[PDB]
């Protein structure tokens, strides 16, 4: 390896691994030759880069040189041809750098300052001019984000010290007014002309010139973004004043119903009551796993993140998940997120060779990305963050709109240029640190997490975020850890850092405690010494919270940080004094020095003086539909077609909580109305999310666009046992271009629509909601100014707790007898405006739907919480987008069957009756309990809007008939692989297309049978029972490492098998708290330890092999006769770097990245095959489906005769099987591509296996996806822990 002086450090250079698969190389080639370059051949390999502080021996050289050693075993080549080396930007660090630097410090290798990583291209390609090979090196990198080098020593360049800048003045002394306008332009500070004359009498008044940190901190305090002027506005609308604002207004609902809220509109987060539940953790004093029954209460709330991701989608969507994470565990005095959900709205895909008929491109801005690329990268971004953090994403929506439409300013572009990038998400809360504390005078004043840099201050580089999540992931931990010391809880106030970085951060939380704070600067943790202080205060780098504790409470939060590895420095005091000081002891001044009344002092509410533009609709002209190509066009528009690209990406079983996800019956079809957890492991009360959105309708009609939000929140979450409507709470982020003709009155109208008239006549609180109002993009196309405007965009999400998990309904029709009944809470208007069969016309139409009748709204709800409670629903789905045709569709598809339906008694106009987005939906019942059904609904109110359909049947035909005529007829599965065509698209771009094709295929073959079981036991019968009983109960050493996330489930799945679980992190390990030697049980957990950098589970095994004193205890532990042990996914990876100390495990396989070259939470069949494994016994020929999500599971030999030996040895535990029962490698059925399905291993005596996949996710069957009906509280998948007590005697 390289090794060459860097300044006063020494850089390595190491070779890694070849970096691409050959689909990725020939997609390259693809793009060359189709952009006239002449390639011959590209080949990349990794690079690593090792800054050193000091020399490595040869035993530490060796370990650097292993630990750099990861990844799938590609083959390598010899370098030809050109380099190209692909890096950060100089001035950046990667998170890959973040975490592969900590994987060396843990490894004991604290010369190595930092690591870096790049890729070296080498291509062949003879021909080319100097121009063309930039734009070889332009394919090559993300201009955002990364630079292009043709040395190898040019990476230098990326480790450069830079002196601390110091803080700059401004010279309003000096120079008069004209200090302030100059620095407003230079540090782009987007002040208004009543803001700088603010500021200039504030800085008078005190005598002294204002430093460029003061302004720059003023001026983020006050954006729009940060203050919220419009939703704070006066108002006059059409010539009269308004009494109320937009949040008035809003509160208004929590006015009129107060009920189960605990906290609204006073921190980064609602809070509305759940139930009394068993909350599992372990215990601080003695490391052991114990349910405490108490009140898990429910937060929630939704973030957007919309223009970063209009720039760098990946970090954007990233980042507005991470961001939303924090304002969770800042909930109060500290909290628990539990579930995700996510939303997109992009413009027009126009995905290569699928171009949709009414698709136009009309160009876009330079500086922006497409919307293609937004819907690419930003899922993933938004996957990583949760996947990596470990929440599951369980609910979400699409939308796709770009069109020129006559609306309420007339002829225009409306769309998504800059996207809606929505995350969201609920959590649990204890009664007791709902309410922040107090912030006593002499409070220590502390920032949890991670370093900063220069982030958020080619072009707009300011709005390209970056994420790490595993550090999030450890600072929650030390969250939690406080929240579960109860009353000894030492974080005082807690607050999430993000808009304005610390600068906002910190002198809210003084503020919000009626403090003031002095800080020193040079106590921040930096990983950017060049910064100035305006960057060291004001940037916005991520995953930290600021929190106050009292000074006697440090000793404590310092151990709890140290033993998860979480970063943390107190940085100030709180004064009793309200005044904001931060000194900096490097060059002996003060930066910051203000009373925190003219930080904080407001210039004037402002007034929007504004009037109504109301679009006249068109008719439909309907000359080009039919509805057969009707419902082609509208199962080819995204916003109806299926969503798998977005809903497997993101796990959807960590926590162990998750009872319904988007997938939905055998055939995991991804069309689950709401999402649904359980409250804990030990409870079937629960929490329910939903979401609700319309905007194409606010082109016509801007209340109805947000009546109906309100409304289908409530009809996708009405088939879940809630009881009371009183219990839903609502979130409500608005979307605007605030200022474009006709919006802002449009806003006015909405908000008031909502939040003055049907919220609280239904009886709906908004207790937490956003604002984003410059939802618009201009760029200049021809000669000409080009804009695309957002329609008016409200996004409601339904909260709330759940009576019984057990009773969700989902569309999976039945082929019993049965009865299929339209709601329709249209009432026959029928309404075709700003529905998806006129987008797909290239049309807006005339009238959209709305809300026709509050009470019926209502009716329909209560109904079906009663016709749920009483278990008279067979199925349910709501309609939306794309009419009754979709929800019926949907249906079909989810059941694997056909429908038979009469639609004439829904007005003469088949295509308005099929097509109307109004409000409602299809339930299923018994044919038995059609006339009880009907009755209950007649007693609603609903006799009028309800209308016998027909029913489900066995087999493959979708029929609508009205009297004798046949309206329109299909095959089944030809609707189903239609529906099917954008996701399969979106793969095939995205992820290896081998493997889009098979999953695609695989759906127009309609005898797959689905998920089905086969059990060579009783599921039921506890085996473990009789030790149980004794109250002896065996010790397991639940074993975690940083960035582990689904510990605590593996934790309750050996409790209800009798062990006690005990929580053992590698640090307890590595400062003797804790030997192996005193256990007989052992488990390796999942997640993503170290973000899997340097290879999942690497860094993990590595930092045990390498200290000689925790290697040699792992060691003993397995040689001993009788110790059993366990591996589950990130564990699996681990135990299998540590073959070196595992007897028998000499023919074990690697676990690399999956063919797919894809994240994949599926809910996959397994077969449990013939091997020693003594956590297998008794289930040997079993076939049940079982929770995956893993990127890198893929089973790697080193050559056929490893596999060989391996199968013959006997050692493989578990198979993936397809459908029909064989084993399989076609994908998802195997999701990873593993030989053979491998996905369990064992040693020779049977005391080890380690596995992929996660029976602790299911061992409750609540918490399966699909199972059989007549399944109790056990899935199968108990059985393996109730082996192991078994075994241990
Ligand atoms: N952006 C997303 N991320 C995750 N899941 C999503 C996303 N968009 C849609 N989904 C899910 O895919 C399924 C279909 O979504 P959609 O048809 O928009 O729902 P609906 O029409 O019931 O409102 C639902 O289970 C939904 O939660
Ligand atoms: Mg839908
Ligand atoms: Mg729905
Ligand atoms: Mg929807």
């Amino acid at each position: 390896s390289g090794l060459v002086p860097r300044g006063s450090h020494m850089m390595e250079i190491l070779r890694g691994s070849p970096a691409l698969s050959a689909f990725r190389i020939n997609k390259l080639l693809a793009r060359f030759q189709a952009a006239n370059l002449q390639v011959h051949n590209i080949y990349a390999e990794y690079v690593h880069f090792a800054d050193l502080n000091a020399p490595l021996n040869d035993s530490e050289q060796a370990q650097l040189t292993r630990l750099l050693q990861y990844g799938p075993a590609l083959s390598s080549h010899t370098p030809a041809g050109k380099l190209l080396l692909v890096t950060p930007r100089p001035g950046t660090i990667s998170p890959w750098s973040s975490k592969a630097t900590d994987i060396a410090h843990n490894c004991g290798l604290q010369q190595v300052d930092r690591l870096e990583r790049g890729v070296a291209y080498y291509i062949e390609a003879s021909t080319l001019t100097a121009e063309q090979w930039r734009q070889v090196a332009a394919e090559l990198h993300d201009r955002m984000m990364e630079t292009v080098f043709s040395s190898l020593t040019d990476a230098e360049k990326l480790f450069i010290h830079h002196q601390p800048a110091p803080v700059s003045s401004v010279d309003l002394l000096g120079e008069g007014r004209q200090a302030l306008i100059d620095a407003n332009l230079r540090l782009g500070l987007a002040l208004a002309e009543d803001e700088i004359d603010y500021l200039q009498e504030a800085f008078t008044k005190l005598g002294r010139n204002p430093n460029d940190i003061e302004l720059y901190m003023f001026a983020q305090a006050n954006s729009e973004h940060c203050r919220h002027k419009i939703f704070n506005a006066d108002w006059i609308i059409d010539g009269k004043p308004q009494p109320k604002s937009l949040f008035k207004m809003i509160k208004n609902t929590f006015e009129t119903t107060p009920d189960y809220v605990l906290s609204a509109y006073k921190d980064n987060a609602a809070v509305m009551e759940g139930s009394a539940v068993g909350r599992y953790f372990a215990d601080h004093n003695t490391g052991r796993y114990d349910f405490h029954q108490e009140p898990a209460h429910i937060l929630m709330k939704v973030e957007t993140a919309n223009h970063p991701t209009a720039i760098s989608p990946w970090p954007g969507a990233a980042t507005g998940s991470g961001g939303e994470i924090r304002d969770e565990g800042a909930t109060g005095r500290g909290a628990k997120p539990k579930a995700g959900l996510v939303g997109f709205s992009v413009s027009n895909l126009r995905i290569p060779g699928f171009e949709q008929p009414w698709e136009e491109d009309f160009g876009k801005p330079e500086r922006i990305v497409t919307a293609l690329d937004i819907m690419t990268e930003g899922p993933l971004g938004g996957a990583a963050f949760n996947n990596e953090f470990g929440r599951p994403a369980l609910t979400g929506y699409f939308r796709t709109y770009e069109e020129k439409v006559n609306s309420h300013n007339g002829e225009e572009l409306r769309g998504y240029h800059k996207p809606i990038m929505l995350a969201g998400g609920i959590g649990n809360i204890r009664a007791d640190h709902v309410q922040k504390g107090e912030i006593v005078v002499g409070a220590k004043l502390i920032v949890l997490g991670g370093p900063a840099m220069n982030i958020g201050l080619d072009l707009d580089f300011a709005s390209v975020q970056r994420d790490n999540p595993e550090m999030e992931r450890r600072c929650q931990e030390v969250i939690d850890r406080c929240w579960q010391l109860g009353d000894a809880n030492p974080i005082l106030f807690i607050h999430d850092v993000g808009a304005g970085g610390l600068s906002n951060a910190m002198p809210e939380l003084v503020s919000d405690g009626g403090r003031g704070g002095k800080f020193e600067l040079r106590d921040i943790l930096s990983d950017e010494p060049g910064m100035s202080p305006l960057e060291i205060w004001c940037n916005e780098s991520q995953e930290r919270y600021v929190l106050a504790v009292a000074a006697d409470q440090l000793p404590l939060f310092d151990e709890l940080c140290k033993r998860e590895r979480a970063p943390y420095a107190v940085i100030g005091d709180a004064t009793e004094e309200q005044h904001l000081s931060l000194h900096d002891n490097h060059f002996d001044n003060q930066p910051i020095d203000l009373p925190l009344d003219v930080l904080l002092g407001k210039t004037p509410k402002m007034t929007r003086d504004v009037q109504t533009l109301k679009a006249k609709g068109d008719a439909l002209n309907r000359a080009d539909i039919t509805i057969a190509d009707a419902v082609k066009r509208v199962l080819h528009l995204p916003t109806v077609a299926e969503k798998t690209f977005l809903v497997t990406i993101g796990d959807r079983t960590v926590t162990g909580m998750v009872a319904r996800d988007q997938m939905v019956g055998p055939w995991q079809v991804p069309v689950a109305d709401c999402a649904v957890t359980t409250a804990s492991l030990d409870s079937y009360y629960g929490e329910a999310m939903s979401i609700g959105e319309r905007a194409p309708v606010a082109l016509l009609d801007f209340a109805a666009s947000a009546r109906l939000a309100v409304g289908e929140a409530l009809t996708n979450i009405a088939a879940t046992q809630i009881g009371d409507i009183k219990r839903i709470k609502l979130s409500a982020n608005w979307m605007a271009a605030a200022g474009h003709p006709g919006e802002d009155a449009g806003l006015y109208d909405a908000v008031k629509a909502v939040g003055e008239e049907l919220c609280p006549q239904l009886g709906l609180t908004i207790p937490v909601g956003k604002d984003s109002m410059s939802m618009k993009t201009r760029w200049q196309e021809g000669n000409e100014q080009r804009e695309m405007t957002s329609p008016l965009s409200l996004v409601i999400s339904a909260f709330a707790r759940v009576e019984d998990v057990r009773h969700t309904l989902t569309p999976q029709l039945s082929t019993e007898d049965n009865a299929l009944l339209l709601i329709d809470l249209g009432k026959g208007h029928n309404a075709l405006g700003a529905t998806a069969l006129a987008q797909v016309y290239r049309q807006l139409g005339d009238k959209p739907a709305d809300v026709r009748d509050v009470a019926q709204l209502k009716g329909f709800y209560d109904a079906m919480q009663a016709l749920v409670a009483a278990r008279k629903l067979l199925a349910w789905h709501d309609r939306s987008d794309g009419g009754l045709l979709v929800t019926l569709a949907e249906m079909a598809f989810a059941g694997h069957c056909g429908v038979q339906v009469d639609i004439a008694a829904l007005g003469d106009d088949h295509l308005a009756a099929l097509f109307n987005e109004e409000l409602g939906g299809v339930i299923q019942v018994r044919a038995e309990d059609r006339d009880a059904v009907e009755a209950l609904l007649a007693q609603y109110g609903l006799a009028d809007c309800v209308h016998y359909l027909g029913q489900a049947l066995a087999g493959d035909r979708f029929v609508i008939t009205a009297n004798d005529q046949t309206v329109f007829s299909e095959s089944r599965t030809t609707l189903r692989v239609w529906w099917a065509e954008t996701t399969w698209q979106m793969q095939r771009l995205r992820d290896n297309p081998q493997c889009a094709d098979q999953e695609h295929e695989a759906k127009a073959n309609d005898t797959d049978p689905g998920l089905n079981v086969k059990l060579s036991f009783d599921i039921n019968e506890d085996i473990a029972a009789p030790y149980i009983a004794t109250g002896a109960r065996p010790k397991v050493a639940v074993l975690r490492e940083q960035g582990v996330n689904s510990h605590v489930e593996m934790a309750a799945a050996f409790h209800r098998a009798g062990f006690d679980a005990i929580d053992v992190h590698m640090s307890d390990l590595l400062g003797g708290r804790i030997g192996l030697g005193n256990f007989h049980a052992l488990v390796a957990c999942g997640g993503f330890s170290y973000g899997d950098v340097l290879g999942a589970g690497e860094g993990w095994a590595k930092s045990i092999l390498f200290n000689h004193r925790v290697r040699d205890e792992f060691e003993t532990f397995f040689h001993r006769p009788q110790t059993l042990a366990l591996g589950v996914c990130n564990g699996c990876q681990m135990m299998s770097n540590l073959r070196e100390l595992i007897p028998g495990s000499e023919l074990w396989p690697r676990f690399v990245r999956n063919h797919s070259d894809r994240f994949e939470a599926r809910f996959s069949l397994v077969e449990v095959t013939q091997s020693p494994s003594l956590l297998l016994q008794g289930m040997v020929g079993s076939q049940m489906p079982i929770a995956v999500s893993h990127g890198e599971g893929r089973v790697e030999v080193r050559d056929d005769a490893h596999l060989a030996a391996l199968e013959s040895k006997g050692l493989v535990a578990l198979r993936y099987v397809d459908n029909f029962g064989k084993v399989t490698e076609t994908y998802p059925a195997n999701p990873n591509g593993s030989p053979n399905g491998i996905t369990a291993v064992t040693t020779e005596n049977g005391r080890v296996t380690i596995m992929m996949p996660h029976p602790e996710r299911v061992f409750r069957t609540v918490a399966n996806s699909w199972h059989p009906e007549n399944w109790g509280e056990d899935s199968p998948w108990m059985r393996i822990f109730r082996n192991a007590r078994k075994q241990l005697g």
